[PDB]
Order: C-alpha cells, then structure tokens, then sequence
C-alpha cells in the first residue's frame, strides 16, 4: 500500500555511503552525540518526522538519531536540495526516505505526507527547517498535533513563522529555536554562507567573482557571509537594508548601502538574503547590465520575481539544470540560478560539513531536551539552553587544534566565575 | 576654599575649542541630541558627576549634557588619559573640570572627589567609566547614595562590577548598562579599538605592524577589534581564550588560538584585552622575544604584572612618556606601554569622533530616562530601550550617506512587522 | 587513414556551444581581436599546432585564431583538464581536435602527433602551454623545427625550458614568453588562481575551509593568490620558500613561513604551486592529520610524490573521478586529488573566461608577431611588447566599467610624457 | 664663518639617541652592513652630501655611512618631515646636520648648500631623495659635477627626473635607481604606505577611517599600499587611473576606478599617491563634502591645488601645526593637511623602522658600489645588482624568525638553478 521509501537511484548508496563516512570525520559534534547517547537511546519511543534538505549532512543527522534510538522518516524542504546518492544512502541504510532531486511542487507534498504515519503510528515529534512540516500538519492534519511532543526548527525563516503563529495563537505544540542558537546563527548561517554560496554561483556560471559588482540584499549574519566571500574576491559589493544598525554595520564595514531600484543597475551579480518578498522586480531586471546572475539565498522562492521574468522575457534557454537564460526585450539576458531557489543548496552541496555539525549537533540536543524534558517546554517556543549551546562550540575545539585557556583560583575569584564554570551573561551577543 | 577647577594648562584652550569644533562635526547623535533637547532641558536641575576620560570626545559629551540643562563636574578615569587642550577648553567654558595627563594615584582620587559637591549641594546623578565613581560613594560616602538618582556604566568592567554589587546586594542605586547596547558595544569596543589600538601602538613606538607576530588575550568585541586590526597589517596574530564559543570563532577566523604559556615565547607585540589580572607575568617576560611590545587594552592595569617586570628587572630607562624599556636579566628588552594601563588613551587619542558619537548618544539618553523616568529603573541594573538604542544608529546614517530602504504596505504584512515600526527581536545579537 | 578528430562525445556539442557563446561575451579581448582582424586575416597563411587544455575558454581563443584566417589542429596539455563539451564543439565547428578527459599517457601523446600535419603540410607555428609540443618535435621531430616560425608559451614552466633549451643552445626556433606578460601573470596566475584553486578543492572534496590549517608551498604569483584564496575563508594559511624576498613578503603579509618538514605536522589542505619536484614526500604523508586533502596546482604531476603513495599506502579507494582516499599503515587517510595533477583544471573548470581572456588575448597577438614580424623575433625567447601588453588591459576596462582619467597638455607636460602615450617604464613591476 | 650644524635644540639630543637606539634594533640590514664593513671601511674618503629627511630612520643610515668610513653633510628634503630629535642626535654625534622641522622654503635652500663643502674639499658623492640635491648642483653649481663619483636616488619622482636628465643629455655623473629596487619598491612603497599613511591623517585629524569614503589617485605601489590600508579599516576606496594595466588591476580588486571629477563628489578623505600635477583642483574642493580631508604623498607638493584654496577660501584656521581648516564660499569646510605636503612625514613620523631598513640597506649598498667600482657605472642611470638586492631581503628573514627552504642537489637539478646560488630570472616582477 503505502512505499517503503522514495528515492532517485538506490544505486547510487556506495557513493553515498564513502561520502557519509567522510563527513562523519567532519562532524565532531554529531559523532559526539553518538558516542555518549548510543547506548542510553535518550530518542527511544520516538517516531520523529524531518522537512530538511536530504544531504549527505543530513543523512548523518538522521543516522545519529536513530543511533540514539529514535524511529525516522524523512523528506527533503527543497525540490532541488536533495544530494541522490546521500538520500539513496539513507534508504538502503533501511530508514524510510522519499527525497530526490528536482521534484515537482506535487511530489514535494506527497513526500512529506508519507512521513507522517509510522509502524507504531502517527509522528510524535517535528524536525523542521523552513516551517513547511509544522505547518502542513497545523492546517491541514490538525489531528496530529496532540500526539506531538515538540518541533526543531533549523532556520530563520521557520522560527519568524513560530514566533508568528504564536502571536496569534496558532502553535498548538512547543518549539526550540535551533537558529537563534549562538553556535549556530554565528557559524551556520555566516561562515556557512560565506563559502557555500560562490560554491552555488561558481558551479552554475563559472563566473569570474573579481571585477564584478555584487549587490546583496540584506545585512544578517547570511548578508555579512555572503558580502564578505563575494567581496573577499575582488568584488565590489553593494549592500541594500532595512534596519538602520545592521546597515551603519555595512557602512562602517566599507560596504556602500543603498536601494536595489539605484543599485540594480550597477550589479552583475544579485543575491537576495533578506526573508522577504519582492526584493528583486521586473522594474529591475530591465535595467540590469547584460547576462546579469541573480540568485537568492534567502530560504524561500519568491525574493526574486521569477514570474514575471517568465511572464516578460522573449525567450528562456535552459543553460543545464537549474541555471536559466532569459531574453529581455531590451536584448539583455538574465542568468538565473535554481528558479528564485536557495542557491548553495541548488546548484552547489550547501554548507561544508563541519558546520553543519554545529546546527546539527543544536537539533539532536533539542529532540532530547522536548522528548525528555516536556515539562520545561510548554506550548511556544524556547531558546537551547545555553549550556547546550556553548556545548556544541565546546565540542568543535578539539578538531580545530584549539587550546582554551584556565583560570586560576586567583582568576576565577577576581571575575566572581566558576574557573570551571560558566562567565558569559545572556546579553552577550557574540 | 574649594577650587573652581584643576587642568594643565588653560592656555591650551583656545587650540582645544578648534579641536572640539572639528569634532562635533564627526558627532551627529551628540549634536542630533543638542538640536532636539536643548530648549525643553530635560536634564533641569540635574547636577551630574562623571569619571570619563577628559579627551575631546567627552567634552562634547559633557556641554550636550550642560546644553540640556544639566549642571556638570567633571574628573578622567584614567591618570594618563586626559587630553590637556580639550580639558582647558571645558575649564575656560566655565564647567568644573579637575583633570590632566599624568596625575600620581594619589591627584586620581582628589579630582573625583572636587566632582562630588555642587552649589546646590551634592550629586544627584552619576556617569561613569570603569566603575570608580560608584564605587567611591558606595563605599566611602554612603551618605550620599539617597541622594543619586541614577547611575549611567561606560564600559565592559564597569558593568560586570553593577551586575556584581547587585548580586551581593551592595547596589543602592539604579543604573543603566551603557555598555551593552548594541550601537555601543558593536561600534566602540569593535571598530573603536581596530582604529585606536594601533594608533596607540605607533605613536609610542612607531614599531613596524607587517611581519610581526600580535598575541591578543580575549576575543570579546575589544579582543575582535584589535586581531583585525593587526592582522590586516600583515602581523601573524594568536589569540588566547577561556571561552569555546569565542575560541571556535577565533579559529573560524584563521586565527591560532592557544595559551599565553606557549604563546608568549613567539609573540612581538602583545595585547590584552582581557577584563581580568595576571594576564601577562614574569614567567612568560622571560620567554618574550628581544624588545618586545607589551601593552594592555582592557580597562584596568593589573592584567600584566608590571611590578614583577618593575622588581625583577636589571634596569628600566623612560624612552619618552608612558614608554619604558626594561633590561632583564637575559639580556633582552621589554618596551612596556602606558605602565600596563590603556594603550589606545594613554599613548594615543582614544576612539575616533565617530565612533564615540554612538556611545556618547546612549550615555545621555540614559540619564534622560533615569532622571525623568525613575519608575522604569527601579534599584539593579538595566539596558536602554532597544527603541532608543536603534536611535543612535539611526541618527548616524546621514552622514555616512547611508539609504535605509522602506517596506511596502504588502511587505510589512508579509513579515508582519511595521511598514516604519521595528521589526527586530530582542533575541536579535547582530 | 588519419582521424578527421578524436573526442567523447560530440553529442555534448549543442550544450558545449552555449557555454562557448556565454564565455564569449566574458572574453572581451578576444572578441576585439576578432572584430579588428577578421578582414585582413593576419594569421593566413598559418598553420598553428597548440597544446593547451581544450576547455571552453580555449574553444574562444582557437575559434578567434581560425577567424583571424590561422588553420588550427588542437590537443590539450593534460590528461583531465579536457572540457568534453567544448572539445565536442571544436569538432562539429569542423575544427580537428584530438582531446578528452580522462586520457591514458599514451593517448595523451598520440593525440599531439595528430595536430603535426595539416592538409597543405606540416605546422608552421607552435602554441604551447607547459612545453610538450615544443619539445616532442625539437627531440622526436627535428626535421619539423626548420619549417615552424614560431613559440607561444602559456606558463612559467613551459617558458623555464624556454630559456633553459636556449641556454644550452637547444632551441632552434623563437618563442614569446607570453606568460610574463604583465596582464598575464599577475591577472592569470595570480587572480585566476584566487577564485579556480578552490572551485578544484571545493567540487572534488566540498571540504570546508574555514578552520583549517592550509600550506601552500612557493609564493609566487600562483602561491600568493591560492594563500590569499584559503586565508580569506577563514583557514590558516602557511607558506614555504626558498626566496628571501618572496618570503619576506608572505612574511610582511601575516603568513607564518617554515619547511615543509615542520608544517607537515599541522596542514589539512596542502598545496603545492612551486614548479619544482618532491616537494612532498613520503616522509611528510606520514605526519599529516587524518584525512589530510593533498593537491598541486603548480604545472607538472611531481611537485607530490603520488608514487611513493601508491607504493606505501595500505590500500586505495577511488571516491570518484579524480578522488582518491588512501589508507596509510599509521591508520591516517589521505585524500589525493587528480593523482598529483593540476587541481583546478583537473577537479574544477580552471580559470574564469575574463581573466582567460587576458592571458589568451596575449596569445593572439603572439602569434601575429611570429608569424607576421619574424624579423623582430630571432632564434630566442622575447617578451610581447609592452605596447600589446598594455593593450590586452586596456581591451577589458570597458566590461568592468572603469573609467581612465585623462592628463591634460600641462600635466603631460610635467611628467614628460604623452598626454596619450605610454608614461610606464620597462622597470615597472606592478 | 660657516656653521658646523643647524638644528632645532640640541638638548633634544638624549631622547633621540634613545630613538636611534630602539630603532637600530629594528632596522637589521642596516646593522649588518655596520657588523661587515666598519673594520674595512669602504667608503673611506668619500664625502656624501645627502638630501633626506633628517629622521630617527635616517641617523642609523647616517652612522651607519660613517661607521663606513664615509664623512656626512646632512640636509632634509622636506621641510616638515624632519624629527628634530633624531637631528640633534647626529649634530651632537658630531655630525654636520643642518635640518628642523618647519623651515621656510628659504632655509630649506640654505640647508642643503652648506652640505656642499667638507674640510677636505667639496662633495665626491650624492646621497639623494627627490631630486633637489643632483638637481640644486647640475643646474646652479656645475663646476662640482667633476668631483662627484655618483648619485643615488631614493624615490620614485627623483628616478623619474633622472631618466629624464639623461633623455636631454643633462645628466654629467652616474647614479643608482635605488627606488626601483625590489626591496624597496615592493616594500617601502607598498608595505611602508599602508602603515605610514593613516598614521598620518589619524595623528593630524583624529578621524574615523570606517564608514568614510577615500579616493586615491593613482594605483602604483603607493596606491596600492594607501588603498589597502584605508580600505582595511572599513573605508570605501575609489581609484582613478591613467594605465589601463594598473586599472584593471584596482578593478579586480574590488575598486571602483573613476576619474577625480566624478569622484570629488562622494569621498570624504582624498589622498593623491600619483606623481603629477594637478590632481585636485578648485573645480573639485567646490563638490567635496563638508569637512572633507584632503592630503598628498605624492612626493612632491602641487598634486593639490593649495594656491587655489589660499587664493578662494572665506577663510583659513590653522587647528594646529600642519594642519589647516578652510572655509569655502558655498559653507563647506576643507580640511588641508601639510600644506599639500608628504602627509605620513609631514604629519607623522614615516615609515616605521623594519621597511627604511630595506631601502637604507639598498642605499648603503649603492654607495659602496658608485664610490667603490666606478668602472661598472658608467654616466647614466642603473639599478643596483639583483645580488645586491636579494642580500637585502635574505638579511631580514632572522628578524622576522623566516625559515627559508633548501632544495637537494636532486632539485636543484630538476630546475638547473644552484642548489644554494640565485633561480630568479630578472623577468620576475614580483
Ligand atoms: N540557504 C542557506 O544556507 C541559509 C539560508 N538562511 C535563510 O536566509 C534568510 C535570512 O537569514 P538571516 O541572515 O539569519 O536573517 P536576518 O533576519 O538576520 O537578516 C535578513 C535581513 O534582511 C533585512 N531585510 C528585510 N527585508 C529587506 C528588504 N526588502 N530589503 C533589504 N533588506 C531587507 C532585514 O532587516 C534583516 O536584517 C532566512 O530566510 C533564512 O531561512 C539562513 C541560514 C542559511
Ligand atoms: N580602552 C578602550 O577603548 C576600551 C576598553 N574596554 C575594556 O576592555 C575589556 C574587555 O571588553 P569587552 O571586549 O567588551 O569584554 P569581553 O568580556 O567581551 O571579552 C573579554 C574576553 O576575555 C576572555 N578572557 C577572560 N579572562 C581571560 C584570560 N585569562 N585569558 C584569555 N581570555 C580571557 C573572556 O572570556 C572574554 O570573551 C573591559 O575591561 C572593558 O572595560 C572596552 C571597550 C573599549
Ligand atoms: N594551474 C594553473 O592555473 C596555473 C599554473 N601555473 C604553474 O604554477 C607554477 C608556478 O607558477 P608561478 O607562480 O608563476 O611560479 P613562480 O616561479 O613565480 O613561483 C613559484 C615559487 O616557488 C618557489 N619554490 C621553488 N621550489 C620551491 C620549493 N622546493 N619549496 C618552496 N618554494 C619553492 C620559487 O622560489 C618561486 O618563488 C608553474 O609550474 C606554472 O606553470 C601558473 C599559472 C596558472
Ligand atoms: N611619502 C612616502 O613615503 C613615499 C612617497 N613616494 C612618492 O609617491 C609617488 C608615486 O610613487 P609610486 O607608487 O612608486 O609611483 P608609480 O609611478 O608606481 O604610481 C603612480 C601612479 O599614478 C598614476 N597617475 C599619474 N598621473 C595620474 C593622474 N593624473 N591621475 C591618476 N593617476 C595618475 C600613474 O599611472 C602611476 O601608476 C612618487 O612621487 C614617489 O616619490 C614613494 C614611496 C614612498
Ligand atoms: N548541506 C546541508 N544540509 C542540511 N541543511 C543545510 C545544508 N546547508 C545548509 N543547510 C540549512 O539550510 C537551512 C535553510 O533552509 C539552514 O538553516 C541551513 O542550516
Ligand atoms: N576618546 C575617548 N573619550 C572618552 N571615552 C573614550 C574614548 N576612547 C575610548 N573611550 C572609552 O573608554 C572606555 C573604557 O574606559 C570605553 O568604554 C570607551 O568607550
Ligand atoms: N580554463 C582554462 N583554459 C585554458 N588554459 C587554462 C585554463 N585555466 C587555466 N589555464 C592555464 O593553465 C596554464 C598552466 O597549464 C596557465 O598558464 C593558465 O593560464
Ligand atoms: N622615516 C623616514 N626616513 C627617511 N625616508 C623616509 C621615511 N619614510 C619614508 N621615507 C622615504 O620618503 C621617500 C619619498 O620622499 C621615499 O622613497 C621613502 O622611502
């Protein structure tokens, strides 16, 4: 009746598995939640559903939960994000995947469908990323929501959307904002942006970064990632913002801020990281120089106004998967890249593995903490505890040949901290 | 009976107000506060002691707070810090100013004392920098603590100390973490000390920055500064750390963290950033390089043990003011910088105009809120409203021709933040 | 008899042709030489025989020299820098080319002997990148030298044996050292290998390079562009030299330079850029970290000992094509990338057309000097003249949108030079 | 009748010597050539007449010339960049010094005559930085041509004039073109400009380099040097540029290359690196923005229009020595800094120790080389032996704890360079 798992080309899981085992070595964290929660299966009785970009990352995520005793089904939160040989890894491994690359609008739902009902039964905990799982089940099964305990949301986005559905009484069931984690926003979403995204641009163009204007849309932490790689290589970047902090940051950084309706025709490569609409219009495209690149990292589609382009462009030749040409009216051509879709993840690998075994590491701990500890997290949605979060960088040094330093009795008396213990207040922002 | 004031040299007053002139065109938020607040004076009957260092910066600091209606009396927080030319300036204007460079420990204290009695009687507002004017009274003229409305914390150290009183229940006055706001600790402990480190470094010895190897103890924000700072000069910096959060990010950066131990044996200019002692001592001078640069950057002198090098040894011969060169008994020299206290202030200027500007927004706006607003500070320690503190950024962005951009009506509702209201959370670390 | 061209796939054709036509419009020298020498054919007459890695770059460059009325048989220089679809594009353009990735070495030499003879006889012209096609005929086919005009050389270390074949009297035909050419090394070697070193590292390994530990041995301009490349991730970049004066500048520019003896110890990425052998050996294998990724970009395959490897390592397993994983008897593994071969063009697309287009507008000018002005060029090795040097530059400002300033008749005066003319002398370095 | 030295005070002689010795620490080539030819002295009855400014980096050439046997006659080329107390060290050394800071361009003239005559007779060698001294002599006195062994030039526009001379027959001795030194170029133009601009604008204004925009005319060593120092503090640089090579160059930079014209309306700090005449004119202090600061280190002086200024200004304010406030007529105000003068000498102390110990180094090694083998300098303009130069790096690589690497007679082979002599081609450019 219902399929075992879905996937693009089992065949495909000796790549896999060579390339999951490589990482593995990457990710010290993760092996870390491994070695210590094995044998105590802290996720024992757990049926966790996962929305989260099927790689090979992710296929080691999804291996140390089921290494802490957990029950897993999973599914990618992007049509083109999915790495086929770490999800046909996943399959043959005997855990249900139904994940490929390049589904259409229609699959995508079905694949997270299936991973709503287990042998034992329906879900009893929510991994996110994006907030499309939370959601699908909040409006559309809202009969599921009383046997889950809790929800992971890994990014930005997702966590905007809890803090919404909160505000208006929408969230039946509690919620940790993974993202928010220091260890996470200040690693994954900046030093991960600023190597994965010309990963994207380059495997998809081959464009020469030097030379270029590069405008970024956005001054977060994945604008500050993504503004320092571009300029890091000989590009000049311009820098559009909303807030008046984030962009006095991108001024006293040398960063000219301005509006994309001055900047657009300047740029030659355009990359969206804000979390919001409309960013890049038809009244921009028209002024952009020729075979401009547009692209967006933010983590939905609609940034870019892709229909419109579809809607107004002469003609659209496909290049190679995800990476269109488009024909104005005006002779000028647009490159896009992966459809107004998340970049790093559609035309390159995403981030490296060693960073994403911080974010990773943050949502294995919170499984735990909402499985375990219901009790300390009521319906809404909470923050990791900062002993947790200082953990994972903690668990990180080792790897990197990093030697911290002790405090002596003397020291740990003059500050008024544990010399063991923690010193850092819930101000710092790092 | 009682001296009107103590400077230097009143005659540098003339020079001075050049100076300050030339300044307060780099100070927007200051002047912004001076064009706004000046007429209604909502620092009427106000009598305002302070403990900052006396530099141009601050005396646009102060006659803001006099414009506003605030009586004020002044003192440096640091013996080597006052600007002679811009404390003349403030003394000839008619304010109260007791401060020059270079007083004995002993003057330190006489000068905060003159600060303490106005006309109308005692303070009834504090501003301080380091902690020493609240702790003054809080220990040695309790008497005067009913009379003191609020209290109004400059920088890291000074702010731990309040967090400190409070936790022992020594605090019997309310105060307000300037330090910790955003626009303050982003922008003058970053940017300030990338800028200000060097100049201080330079102007003492002139030292060559490319090819030498910087050993900075701490990655807080001053620590962050001050690795770019020198490493963008082609210095090979090591960083030391006690925190893995910080540490992880030091080497995120391609910085060697490990230490002092081991470090101190390759470093040739050596900073603290640390805010606590016995940093840098004698078992590690006697493994430093010939003629190596040590200087501290934190807020107090005892993070390098000066009195071990003082006591230990052969000779010590005064290149010029605040730079001396110690013989030890292995034959090599160490240039030691300000006497082990602040290197940017005692060597050089401080923080650029600028920057200060953003700190110096946030000081007054403080003692607006707590000596209009005494209901929202009740006795502990509190932060400024985070709508006051995007007024600084905000207020800053003309000048540096910065172009916010504005949402649509359809955008804000996307989000569901305020088309021209705030739209960032509290959990927000930028 | 004689094949028409040997390729993959020419099926990859219609795909290869996009790729050309997009590179066109970044190659803007290329396309001016072609809109100014179209007509008069300067290169009629010419029979060009080129050994260069056939990618879509050079698909422009040999299309450009067929425009410019040359007759042209291609090969490319490595056994996987070959880009099948551009390869599969000459062919169908009818152009006879004899190139594919993944060659077995004896392939690789067959193919060069088939570009010896064209229709109306053997080559009249030689251009090389490495040296193979100038020294298969000057020591297997002698009898060809008297009827060759004249040498390109692409690289530095195809234009060392230049000078070395002259030195011992070798050389029986002139060559250009195109490589020298100012808008050649220092945009070519130094930017392209910025942003092409880790397109290799990155497609083949997706390591992260944020954290790491990376050697880069030799600092010229090939080292400085790979170490500001890995350095600007955020890895720790270390550099061995045998030049003062090149070390003294990776010195005076942070980097921390030692023997390969010492580093060894504490590199994750190696590379190797010098143009000289055994510059990691077997004795260095065994001190590397687990899973250390090891990688040339200098021009030949024994600047690594990969034999020592091969005939060392506990076993070795292929993770795909050009990706070995091998299993030293310390239990280490070390990922090998394109068997000792140039890691850009081996695992990624090599350089960028803009920066290409440089290097290859230097190449068209070469043989139009050779073949058109032999009088200026006897038996020996010359550079291009500053005059077309400087012109390759001045042919891409116009792209980037850069704006020349221009003196007027009393600053032209000043100076002593034209107004419009040269001011540069031959001592300049840039 | 003749003065034996003029100087400022003389009682500034013991902080200087201190200077001089803290500085010889720093300055190792110097020192070396001290520890190698004091015994045999060289440059024994030469008598060098010298044009530098007087600074604490210039008396340890100066004693290091007369350690050499050599007898000095000092003057500076500048009449600010003099360190008055490094001058009344070497007058109270007992040398003839005839230099201060700040001297009427009358005295200037005055100076460099009285360096014209010894007790044994006129001049027999130039030591020369900028041109006045070969020039004051070739053009008012050449009746001592005759006497005159050689010339040895120390910056850029000296070398240009030289040339120059040369082209229209005017030049009757032989002299070094000590600037274009490898060593000196790459290190003191470049290297020494990027730490020594800032010092200077900083020290003088005070200003905060981040956020600001700076525009640099002319992208030459200096340029380069200048922008990436400006740009290093989060300034935003534009370039303007008459070579389309060293254009294309700041453009693969990420610099925006412009002219003046359009420029002067968005920067903030102008600084003119270019060797030319009128760089900025009144046409542009008319655009600039208010408080705008402009400087010039250039080498000599009417790179701006300052007569403009003086001769179109409301008014004019002196803040402090070199420093001066311009009040427009259209409001602005346009801060000038050493009346267009060198601005990191004028307002600043140089370039630090470690980079003058290069180019003094270089300069040492001229004389020996003019004064010494008159045969191998012949009348003209030459550059000093690549020998020579690469001692000077190869004897700073022990300060800097440089470890070179050492190639096998197996290697050195390979290349067919001297396993311990010279490789580098005089084609490098570096
Ligand atoms: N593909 C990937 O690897 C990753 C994607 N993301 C996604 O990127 C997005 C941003 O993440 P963060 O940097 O953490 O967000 P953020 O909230 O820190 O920054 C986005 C910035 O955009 C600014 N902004 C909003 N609307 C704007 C507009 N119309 N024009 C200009 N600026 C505007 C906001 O003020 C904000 O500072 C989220 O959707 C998140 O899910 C986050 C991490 C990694
Ligand atoms: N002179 C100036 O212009 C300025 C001075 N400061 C002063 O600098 C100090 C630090 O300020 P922030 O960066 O805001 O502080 P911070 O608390 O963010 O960072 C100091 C860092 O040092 C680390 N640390 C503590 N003890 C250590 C030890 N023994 N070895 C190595 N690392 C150690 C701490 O974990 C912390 O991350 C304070 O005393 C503050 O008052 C702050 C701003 C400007
Ligand atoms: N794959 C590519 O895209 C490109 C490859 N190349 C190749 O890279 C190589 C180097 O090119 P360039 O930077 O122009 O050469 P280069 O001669 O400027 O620099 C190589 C440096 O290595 C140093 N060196 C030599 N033997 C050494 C050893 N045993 N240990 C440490 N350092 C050592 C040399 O002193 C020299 O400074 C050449 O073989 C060239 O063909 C050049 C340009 C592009
Ligand atoms: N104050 C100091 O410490 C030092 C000063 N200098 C001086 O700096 C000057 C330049 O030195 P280098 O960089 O070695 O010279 P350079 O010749 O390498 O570069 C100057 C650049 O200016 C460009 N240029 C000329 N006229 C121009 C104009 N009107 N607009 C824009 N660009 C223009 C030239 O094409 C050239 O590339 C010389 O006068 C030299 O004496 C050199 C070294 C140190
Ligand atoms: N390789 C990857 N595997 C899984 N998630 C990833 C990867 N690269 C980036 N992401 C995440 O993508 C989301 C936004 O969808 C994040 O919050 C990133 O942490
Ligand atoms: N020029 C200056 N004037 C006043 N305070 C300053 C200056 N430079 C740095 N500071 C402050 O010094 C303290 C630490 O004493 C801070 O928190 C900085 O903001
Ligand atoms: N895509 C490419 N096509 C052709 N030659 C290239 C490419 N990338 C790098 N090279 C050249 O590779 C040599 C060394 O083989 C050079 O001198 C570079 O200019
Ligand atoms: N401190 C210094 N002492 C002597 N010459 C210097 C100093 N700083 C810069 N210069 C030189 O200034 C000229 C241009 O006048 C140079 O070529 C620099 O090498």
């Amino acid at each position: 009746d219902k399929l075992p798992y879905k996937v693009a080309d089992i065949g495909l899981a000796a790549w896999g598995r060579k390339a999951l085992d490589i990482a593995e070595n990457e990710m010290p964290g993760l092996m870390r939640m491994r070695e210590m929660y094995s044998a105590s299966k802290p996720l024992k009785g757990a049926r966790i559903a996962g929305c989260l970009h099927m790689t090979v990352e992710t296929a080691v995520l999804i291996e140390t939960l089921v290494a802490l005793g957990a029950e897993v089904r999973w599914s990618s939160c992007n049509i083109f994000s999915t790495q086929d040989h770490a999800a046909a890894a996943i399959a043959k491994a005997g855990i249900p995947v139904f994940a490929w690359k390049g589904e259409t609008d229609e699959e995508y739902l079905w694949c997270i469908e299936q991973t709503l009902h287990f042998k034992d039964g329906p879900l009893n905990m929510i991994l996110d990323d994006g907030g499309d799982l939370t959601n699908l089940i909040h409006t559309k099964h809202p009969q599921l929501l009383s046997g889950i305990r809790g929800i992971s949301e890994e990014t930005t986005t997702g966590v905007h959307n809890l803090y919404k559905m909160m505000a208006n009484g929408i969230l039946k069931v509690p919620a940790i904002n993974v993202n928010d984690s220091v260890t996470k926003s200040k690693f994954d979403n900046l030093y991960g942006c600023r190597e994965s995204l010309i990963d994207g641009i380059k495997r998809a163009t081959d464009v020469m970064i030097a030379g270029k204007v590069a405008v970024v849309a956005g001054y977060g932490d994945v604008g500050k990632g993504c503004a320092q790689a571009l300029r890091g290589f000989g590009a000049r970047v311009i820098i559009t913002e909303i807030e008046p902090i984030n962009a006095l940051q991108a001024a006293m950084e040398g960063y000219e801020v301005t509006t994309m309706d001055e900047a657009c025709k300047e740029g030659n490569i355009f990359v969206t990281t804000t979390g919001c609409v409309d960013i890049i219009l038809g009244r921009h495209f028209e002024q952009m120089k020729d075979d401009a690149i547009v692209c967006n990292i933010g983590h939905f589609d609609v940034e870019i106004d892709v229909k419109w382009l579809n809607e107004n462009a002469v003609e659209k030749v496909n290049i190679k998967p995800q990476v269109d040409r488009y024909l104005l009216k005006n002779g000028h051509r647009i490159i896009l890249l992966a459809e107004g879709r998340l970049v790093n993840l559609g035309c390159a690998m995403g981030h490296p593995s060693f960073v994403m075994s911080n974010s990773f590491t943050n949502q294995v701990m919170a499984q735990i903490e909402l499985w375990t500890h219901p009790d300390k997290y009521p319906v809404g949605v909470h923050f990791l505890p900062k002993k947790l979060d200082e953990a994972v960088a903690e668990a990180h040094l080792g790897k990197l040949n990093v030697k911290l330093t002790k405090l002596t009795e003397k020291q740990a008396q003059y500050l008024g901290m544990p010399i063991n213990g923690p010193f850092k207040p819930d101000h710092y922002r790092y």
